[PDB]
This record gives C-alpha cells, sequence and structure tokens, in this order.
C-alpha cells in the first residue's frame, strides 16, 4: 500500500483507470475524424484543425487523471484503446453529432464517477472531477450543440454550400 | 450573535478554531526542523531552507482559517501552541518521514473537517477546505513520499553522501 | 480510385496503415513509461519527463504517417491499440533497454516498409522514409544505447544512487 | 566531354532536357489559364493569382534543371514550347481540373526520369529529383484534389455564387 495513500478506495483507483481509457478513446476518435476531414475528397481544413484540437485535448484529460491516481497512490492499469466505431465520418455535420454523442457518454461516465466519490466521501477527487472536468464537459457539449445547430439551419448535409461555409466562418 | 451569521454551525465553528491550532502547530514543527538542519553539526542548508519555507506556508494556512472565522461570524479563540514532538530530529530521512506523517495528520483533520460542513449542510465551508486546502495536502504528501523514497533508494541514512547530494541535487 | 492518385501501391497504402498503428502503439508503450516514473514509490521525474517527450514524438510520427496517406491518396484504418507489455518497469535501466528494444522494432518495420516502396518502384515513399524516418530511429538507438552504457557503468539497477544521479546529471 | 561530368549517362542528360520543356509548357499553361480569369467576362482575380503564381514556379522548376544540367556537365538543348491546349479555359472548376491532370503529367515524366537514373547508378540525380521535385508534385496534386472536390461540392460549375466565393474564401 503507497505511503501517501488516505481516504482512497480502492473502487475510485479502478474507476479512475476506467476513465483513463475512455480519455485516451475520445482522443483517438476525434484523431480519427480530423484526418477523415483532411481528405482530397473531403477537403475541409477546418474541420481537420477543429477535429485535431479536441483529440490533443483529450490526452491532456487522460494525462491528468494519471497524474491524480499517482497522486492519491493508486496504480495506473492501461488497457487496449478501442478503434472507432467508423472510419468514414459522412459529413461535417454527421462529424459533430457523433462528437456530442462521444462528449455526453464521456460527462456521464464522469457523473458515475463523481456519484462514487461522494458514496465514499472523497471530497477531493469531487473537487477534482469538479474543477478540471464537468464544466469542461459543459462547455464542449454546448459548443457541439451550437455547430450542429447552424450547420442544420444552413442547409447541410445536404448543401455542400453549408459545410463550406461553416468551415470558413465558425470553424475558421 | 454576528450580524454576518447564517448558516453557519457552532460546531463548525469550533472545529476552524481547532484547525487554526493545528495549522499553527505544523508551523512550529518546521521551524524546528528547519534549525535543526541549521545546526553546526548537521550543516543541511537546503533542508533547513525547505522546512523553513514550509514553517512559513503553515502560518499562512493559519490566518486563512482566521480570516474565514470572522468571515463567517464565528469568534477566534487561540490556545497554547504544543512544542513539537522532538527536539533532535535525526538524519533528513528521519525529517522527512515525520514531515509525511505530520501531513497526513493535517489532512485528516481536515477530511473531518469537511465531514462536519457537509452534515451540516455548509457549502461554502466545503467549498472553503476543497479549493484552499485539500488538494495542496495532496500535493504535500506526494511530495513528500517522493522525498522519501529517493533518499531510502540514495542508501540514507547510513550513507551520508546520499543526504549531503540529496540536499544539493533535489532541495537546491 | 482516389483523384490524386498516382504510382502508389494496394501493399504500399496497407503497409502505411500497419506502420500508424505501430507508431500509435509505441506512444503508448512510453506514456506507461513516463507514469511509472511519476510513481510516489519510484519518483524519477526526469525519467519521466524523458519518457512523456517520446510518447509527444511518436504520435507526431503517426500523424505524419496519417497525412502521408491522404496525400497519396490512400485510405487510413485504424485498429485496436494494444497495451503495453508491461504495466511495471522495474527499474531506469531497465525501461532503458526495453525502449532500446522499441525503437530497434519500429526501425526494422520501416526497413522493410522501405523495402516494398523500393519493390513498388515508390521513390516518393522511399525519400519520406529515409527524410522523415530513418535517421530519427537512428539517433534515438544510439541515444538509448549510450543511456544504458552509462547507468550500467555507474552500477544500475542495484546502485539507486545510481539512477538519482543519472536522472539529476544527464536527463534533467 | 566536359571536365565536370562523372557518373552522368548521355540518356539521363537528354530526359533532363525533355523535363526542362515540360516544365517551361506547365509555365506556359498556367500563364493562359492566369489571363483568362482575368478578362471581363470572367473576372475571377484570386484564380488569376493563383494561376499566375503556379506559372512563375514552373519556371522556377525549368531553371533548377538547366542549373543541374550544367552542373553536371550535360549541355542544355531547347526547344519549342508549345501552346496550350486551349484557349478558353470554361471555368474555375475547369480549369482547377485541367492543372490537376497537368501536375500528374509531370509527376509521370519525373518518375521516367528517377527510373532512368536508378537504372543508371546515378543516385546524385535521383536525390536531386526527389529532394525538390517529387514531394512538390505531390503537395501540388493533393492541393489542387482538394479545390476541385471543393467547387464540386458549392455546386460549380452551374452555381456562379460558387466560384465566386471560392475565389474570395480559399484563393483570396
Ligand atoms: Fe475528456
Ligand atoms: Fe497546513
Ligand atoms: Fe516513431
Ligand atoms: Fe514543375
Ligand atoms: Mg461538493
Ligand atoms: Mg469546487
Ligand atoms: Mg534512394
Ligand atoms: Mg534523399
Amino acid at each position: 500500500t503507497s505511503q501517501v495513500r488516505q481516504n482512497y478506495h480502492q473502487d475510485s483507483e479502478a474507476a479512475i483507470n476506467r476513465q483513463i481509457r475512455l480519455e485516451l478513446y475520445a482522443s483517438y476518435v476525434y484523431l480519427s475524424m480530423s484526418y477523415y476531414f483532411d481528405r482530397d475528397d473531403v477537403a475541409l481544413k477546418n474541420f481537420a484543425k477543429y477535429f485535431l484540437h479536441q483529440s490533443h485535448e483529450e490526452r491532456e484529460h487522460a494525462e491528468k487523471l494519471m497524474k491524480l491516481q499517482n497522486q492519491r497512490g493508486g496504480r495506473i492499469f492501461l488497457q487496449d484503446i478501442q478503434k472507432p466505431d467508423k472510419d468514414d465520418w459522412e459529413s461535417g455535420l454527421r462529424a459533430m453529432e457523433k462528437a456530442l454523442k462521444l462528449e455526453k457518454k464521456v460527462n456521464q461516465s464522469l457523473l458515475e464517477l463523481h456519484k462514487l466519490a461522494t458514496k465514499k466521501n472523497d471530497p477531493h477527487l469531487c473537487d477534482f472531477i469538479e474543477t478540471h472536468y464537468l464544466n469542461e464537459q459543459v462547455k464542449a457539449i454546448k459548443e457541439l450543440g451550437d455547430h450542429v445547430t447552424n450547420l442544420r439551419k444552413m442547409g447541410a448535409p445536404r448543401s455542400g454550400l453549408a459545410e463550406y461555409l461553416f468551415d470558413k466562418h465558425t470553424l475558421g
């Protein structure tokens, strides 16, 4: 048992390892999305940049959780990172819709993690989740919502004009 | 009853006065440790500096709790500050081990304080402890554990080269 | 068939996708290693830093292959990223020995990729591997050899002093 | 026989002269395309600018091959530069499609040149082609591919709004 460990439940430790894996998975999804938009037959450069930025941020989310595990005296156990659900993400709008679903999935996982920390009376872990993760998810969800709404109102996915102009004027 | 007091239980008020006393005691422990390393027969200047810095920080932790007590309309009651458990702290490794035990002790007090504040439905006080104290303790405990690990692996306390080089390369 | 595709064999495309997976795997190994050295019972922060930098580099290696795949009109197919072979990397020296073995493994894969590109008379792809990958591996392999040699000469992994001082003076 | 000539086959010398002619021809095609877009009845200034830039770059490509010919001790023999295939390039999309076709034609010639240099064991000439020509062609092809995709998706060449907006937002 770690010399630093204090008020850190075995279940919380295990839940943090699950969250790490999910953050790395989210990173991988966004990587896949990015390079879809880099294809010569899709060629929406600012969609690509937008998704690659998200990829890199997900990796930071994972790293901070790995730091937390070690700070609290848990032990990191890494797992296979599952490949994304799609190879072809279809359109700007469909990608954004899939991203919104991903962020809500990740948010639900974090809310389950907070429920467990609350049950185990771990206020440091509650604070960690609240400070560094929950508002990030609320902001990401709201932004993705806004993006999906605009793309739909502009006439996407059907109007190819719509994705081109959104790429330029919102994501540029 | 103070004109400012709202949702602040008498038990929380008393627990904050206990915490103030404990922060002042931790300050005094670290002061004693610092001046041990300043002795001509110990002479590890960066151990001394490390512990003196911790002493000053604990005094700040004490003052912020005093500020909080007054903010919430409680009344400060100071007690004798107990002398540290030792006069002679033996070695840099033993002082680091005692510092780790002390920080875990203060952390357990803050967790009990948070449990009480949760019980009394005092979210302002919960937030105060999480925001200013809990992560500070986690970082301190992790750092002290890291230091103990290194000193032991280096071959302390028998190898006096170990303490000299750690003083120079880690604490310098 | 992609409107940009020219002189780009289906076997080369498939081999690039295999290489992308291997670069992402190496990124994950180095991530694992990094956070091992961040543990409170290992506590070698420059080893952690060194392996984290290598992890981020590997991800860039992957992204550049993904870019090349799209430039040549191939199609990216991502796969599960397998977890590293170990959870616990034992020591600074043993981690460095495993990194050396990993870099040799990546290098052999790049040499097979070049053999294939040569056989398919793809000078662009040959140039790409030579310019961006082959010398980078040779440098990495030489540096890891140098590190292994020094740690061994210093007395690692039995001497914990050796790892401490190598962390400070070579990696810091 | 030039006092500088070494390992430079007469067939390679001849193929460099053919390449110079093709680069100058590409320069002329792009010049033609540029001033089509300058017409008062076409009036797409950023298409004009884009194609004039390419024209000037093709001339640089020609000059660097003339320099190479002299460096290796070959003798430059210039030929008539044939007029481009069209006088009227129809539209922004059709001009981009023709430019993609032209760049692939130039690329195929460079690959045939590299095959010849490889057969005559001329690594210097192989390196020259890879370093200065092959990746430049791959980037040009990918960029033209990207432009064609976007113009098509925006609804060109039917939608005159599409070419106007593309001229402003992508080529401006
Ligand atoms: Fe995340
Ligand atoms: Fe304190
Ligand atoms: Fe690599
Ligand atoms: Fe050219
Ligand atoms: Mg709370
Ligand atoms: Mg908070
Ligand atoms: Mg070669
Ligand atoms: Mg080369």
